């Protein structure tokens, strides 16, 4: 029992950083098989990137692993993303994927600076786009990631931080997610809304983890619920979240919508004093398939 | 900017993760040079001793992933089995097996069949338990803290408790607390909130911005601790103080400053108001994790 802000082990994530500089700017590099991925403003206010990177050459691409100098034998862009094909592949490249997540979707962050990590954590990818991270200076290029079963998927790579302090950033194909661009323009987070169907699930770790003074002996209706969930900037509840939250309500024998009767009372009274699974708040950033890995061992 | 429960990456720890089977039971293993550490409770099913002298080298089963390693020898020290093999891990890291206090945390890789599975923070309580996130199967995961490239290993995982909090060794096998690894009524006693790390995590607020909750009074160790024991704190010592002074100067505001800040929190709760997203103190950041994340230490 127990439960915790989990992320995945990272060590094959960092047997793929490396330190990637072109002229004064430095930054992480992703390295998988031959091919070096990272933001492509390591070559830059108005920038025109095509004309930057044809200005540019293979040796001007500095490319670090460790105390090894990658030696860079090509060059594109994809997208906002860089890609440096090295001669050498990657003898650490783990099985990966590249995968472009959904809101609502968690993953773990290795924060990595000169390409050394120097931690690892868990976040969601909020509904209006932007990550909750922890990130200083240097540290694009650090990736978001799932694993599973021995495989890799990478779903987020770092560029910038937005003016309230959260984060933005592409897939690792250089599409960024929302609305943001890799200039110097004026952009700012969306209103943000809570993820109703991982609060649901992050109810269901409490009860299989012994908390149960918030539950009710009452069951409600998704329209019902709906109409409480937009009241309080939740996100709409569809039955394909009642169906994947299916393990976790068979488990506890508690349905879905007898659930959503307890959220709905904390919503309208709080907790009067009392925590679920230490916190004075509702949680979104797990998921129901991190809730069953996590309480379970499913995939373990 | 950001602040996350940030664990170190588990690179180095997951190359070290075997399985080690006895019988019918399997758990984890941690492989340094030539010898597997794990929980001697592995032969159980309680004479230890009378149970490790019928047992003999082939009776255990070692792998690293689907490789075997062959058990040369064995011996029991204190609650750990050490487990002599023909194959040295030649991803051994700079290591050291370090004994804990109360108060300080670490990150936890859990595994399960020898497989990394998981990485989270946790914090050794002032009662000798671990608000950790272990289900069967955890046996022989381990705790510990990096620095430059040298691994302190605090923790190895042996059991549960009755409230679902964990218990376990040092790497030398002697247990954290008045527990041990026999199947007897064993219980957790009262917990308090480490004071020490409140302060570092009010500090870690501070440099992210955020700074309602500071006035500019002082308060002295006595009156503030005077408070502290009506809230179930830790009292605060002059080594406390001093092991805040780096934050203390990042910041500009004196350790006792900080005190009298935080003894209006305890007195008059937060008001509807976060620091961080927490409507609660968070006690699981020392000041060294402060440090850390928030100027961007990485590990070679
Ligand atoms: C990047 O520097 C993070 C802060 C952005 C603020 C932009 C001006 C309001
Ligand atoms: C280990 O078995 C964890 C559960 C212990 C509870 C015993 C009964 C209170």
């Amino acid at each position: 029992s127990g439960f915790r802000k989990m992320a995945f082990p990272s060590g094959k994530v960092e047997g793929c950083m490396v330190q990637v500089t072109c002229g004064t700017t430095t930054l992480n590099g992703l390295w998988l098989d031959d091919v070096v991925y990272c933001p492509r403003h390591v070559i830059c206010l108005n920038p025109n990137y095509e004309d930057l990177l044809i200005r540019k050459s293979n040796h001007n691409f500095l490319v670090q692993a460790g105390n090894v100098q990658l030696r860079v034998i090509g060059h594109s862009m994809q997208n906002c993303v860089l890609k440096l094909k090295v001669d050498t592949a990657n003898p650490k490249t783990p099985k990966y994927k590249f995968v472009r997540i959904q809101p609502g979707q968690t993953f773990s962050v290795l924060a990595c600076y000169n390409g050394s990590p120097s931690g690892v954590y868990q976040c969601a990818m909020r509904p209006n786009f932007t990550i909750k991270g922890s990130f200083l200076n240097g540290s694009c290029g650090s990736v978001g990631f799932n694993i599973d079963y021995d495989c890799v998927s990478f779903c987020y790579m770092h560029h910038m931080e937005l003016p309230t302090g959260v984060h933005a950033g592409t897939d690792l194909e250089g599409n960024f997610y929302g609305p943001f661009v890799d200039r110097q323009t004026a952009q700012a987070a969306g209103t943000d809304t809570t993820i109703t169907v991982n609060v649901l699930a992050w109810l269901y770790a409490a009860v299989i983890n012994g908390d149960r003074w918030f539950l009710n002996r009452f069951t409600t209706t998704l329209n019902d619920f709906n109409l409480v969930a937009m009241k309080y900037n939740y996100e709409p509840l569809t039955q394909d979240h009642v169906d994947i939250l299916g393990p976790l309500s068979a488990q506890t024998g508690i349905a879905v919508l007898d659930m959503c009767a307890s959220l709905k009372e904390l919503l309208q009274n709080g907790m009067n004093g009392r925590t679920i699974l230490g916190s004075a708040l509702l949680e979104d950033e797990f998921t129901p398939f991190d809730v069953v890995r996590q309480c379970s061992g499913v995939t373990f």
